[PDB]
């Protein structure tokens, strides 16, 4: 039997461009959110989302380089960058081949998409750039990455809208587990943050429209929640065989031991009222973890600010957690970080990964006044010390009711 | 031990709207290109693409239901049906929860984003279709048929360009091993011919331009190849576990026995002339199949007709098979077909399932006269008769040198 583990990390976010920056920040309880200056937003409902501010890549993306890359990519590769220094894994001619990636996005490189659209629209179709298709297809994070480090292991792309993150991770986990690789880089990258994706999720009436007060537009469960919040980023994570990290000495950030999937056969963007669907995903991951709901301290919630979307997991909390539902603590960092859409399950992933590591657990902000039944402990306002906390399962759900879940232990 | 099955097949294609149908029109040599007449063609330099001909869906979708639906999910949807129907499964409440899916697209709904994107270029955001997110995106055609069928098992969809069709398959198949499902839809749908996906690739000088002989393009190992040509179109297979399929008496097609994955490293379009990635991905699915090159009767190559691409799977089929490299049938079936990008793995699968019932090959159409030094038995242009071949091997390769390989066998 393989046991997977994580011994490296990495992330580009709205809060920070660091793995512990970030964590300081949603721990402090700092917001990312802010109006959007890189496109006229006069016409549209909502002005503000969640941006990586002041980002470089220079230093390891060349600016010949930068031109064949939509910014997914660039956040993807950044923060691959990252999870590989910080494994510290040396790849030889011996490894090339036992180690792959499992990366993805939800919709990939929508700026390029936009910009050469508008270029054969108003020049035809020589004005496209040669570069258009693997500057913007979802699995140019991994195919970039596996070329800058000579990887020759499995190299998949799952591409489930807001599961993705999570998704990532459990496929890349199995790939090691059944034996086709030992080192998995996964993740994901998105940055939606764009007319048609603003736009376009406006144009649902997905989206809070809060503009009077950016940084309280996210409220997981809060009475006046009226809509997600976008968020751009990144974040990836190195999983690795136990034994073939032991033998290494490899820092071990925590053991990935559950891993979920279901469906919800409901609707193609909303949610059951029961969260049946949400539900059955985390007791598929409990009994792949072997383990009861009662052992799990901590769950970083899907919480998109949804009226919908957070009643329902908030119930579906109550099915599976029962009689133990008021001592979990339950909160959503996506009060202060936004939606990361596609990379959302990724950097969330790290989350309870480092909530494990200090034993902190991320507040829920905004959460002035909690909706009726919301009964759970929402871990309110401010980071909430803990004690003797082994587990933690992080939720991810997505349209066409594709649900996820991963269940991290501490080592 | 889980042995997975192929219970039902489903798909549309420029040379069929049925299973059947396409695989007679294969066997006789036709071809399905033919001249673009849904958008001007006058500025661009390929004014041809294999089409999905009289097309019809109103049986299955309503043209309420039409509208909030890229053309590629639409003939995913359809193609899906059809495998479930000739799967014969009931699905009921004690089952749901047992029956995924696991169906791809390399970049989805193309139509509707240019489409999108002009109105929003015309009207600003508020011509913005609210359909325009769950329209578009890759993972929607396993969550309309979840839903459609009441599938609550596992949804993952992978979007790995080219070998999308591949991987959707292969995992499908390790998930019911695993044990998270019993049943799983997988393949993959694509319609990218599209101003801005024949523009883009023209634009990367990557697709074939004989305009004046639109069914002579494609001529995978030819000398006088120029590029790919493009094709639409969806392929679906039905995969579940032996001894499940054995209870419930199902049409046994074949049986899913190897799966390989690998990376290139080399290049993000380009593959090595070497071919050692798509080597090693063959490789990797013997060795989980556990068996020697040798009893492989016939591989569907990835043979996409362009100049660098068929001279490298040629090359990585050498060093595999060795000896047996002459006793071994190699065609392309993107001869007559076009390359269906991320259907290509899911109608080529269907392709080398099929080979195994009828024992009948494909054929190679157009191969003129084979490049110096490319000495295999292509199936040069007439469909061959065999006997006694129990396995097939099915190659598709992909952008960021992600590769796959499916082993067959026959039962
Ligand atoms: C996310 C959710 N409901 O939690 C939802 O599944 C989704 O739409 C992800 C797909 C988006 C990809 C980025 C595209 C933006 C226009
Ligand atoms: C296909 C190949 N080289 O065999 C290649 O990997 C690819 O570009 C697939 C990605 C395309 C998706 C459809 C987009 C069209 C604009």
């Amino acid at each position: 039997k393989r046991r997977v583990v994580v011994t490296g990390l990495g992330m580009l976010s709205p809060v920070g461009n660091t793995v512990e920056s970030t964590w300081k920040a949603l721990l402090a309880g700092q917001s990312g959110i802010s109006l959007i200056d890189h496109f006229d937003t006069s016409a549209y409902a909502t002005k503000f989302a969640g941006l990586v501010k002041d980002f470089n890549c220079e230093d390891i993306i060349s600016r010949k380089e930068q031109r064949k890359m939509d910014a997914f990519i660039q956040y993807g590769i950044v923060a691959g960058v990252q999870a590989m220094q910080d494994s510290g894994l040396e790849i030889t001619e011996e490894n090339a081949t036992r180690i792959g990636a499992a990366i993805g996005s939800g919709i990939g490189g929508l700026g390029l998409i936009e910009e050469n659209h508008t270029s054969l629209m108003n020049g035809g179709p020589r004005k496209i750039s040669p570069f258009f298709v693997p500057s913007t297809i979802v699995n140019m994070v991994a195919g970039h990455l596996t070329i800058m480090y000579g990887l020759r292991g499995p190299s998949i792309s799952i591409a489930t809208a807001c599961t993705s993150g999570v998704h990532n991770i459990g496929h890349a986990a199995r790939i090691i587990a059944y034996g086709d690789a030992d080192v998995m880089v996964a993740g994901g990258a998105e940055k939606a943050s764009t007319p048609l994706g603003v736009g376009g999720f406006g144009a649902a009436r997905a989206l809070s429209t809060r503009n009077d007060n950016p940084q309280a537009a996210s409220r997981p469960w809060d009475k006046e929640r009226d809509g997600f919040v976008l968020g751009d980023g990144a974040g990836m994570l190195v999983l690795e065989e136990y034994e073939h990290a032991k033998k290494r000495g490899a820092k071990i950030y925590a053991e990935l031991v559950g891993f979920g999937m279901s469906s919800d056969a409901y609707h193609m963007t909303s949610p059951p009222e029961n969260g049946a669907g949400a539900a059955l995903a985390m007791a598929n991951a409990l009994r792949d973890a072997g383990i009861e709901a009662s052992q799990i301290g901590y769950v970083n919630a899907h919480g998109t600010s949804t009226p919908a979307g957070d009643k329902a997991e908030a119930q579906a909390v109550k099915t599976i957690f029962g009689e133990a539902a008021s001592r979990v603590l339950v909160s959503s960092t996506k009060s202060m970080t936004g939606h990361l859409l596609g990379a959302a399950g990724a950097v969330e992933s790290i989350y309870s990964i480092l909530a494990l590591r200090d034993q902190a657990v991320p507040p829920t902000i905004n959460l002035d006044n909690p909706d009726e039944g919301c009964d759970l402990d929402f871990v309110p306002h401010e980071a909430r010390q803990v004690s003797g906390m082994e587990y933690t399962l992080c939720n991810s759900f997505g349209f066409g009711g594709t649900n996820g879940s991963l269940i991290f232990k501490k080592i």
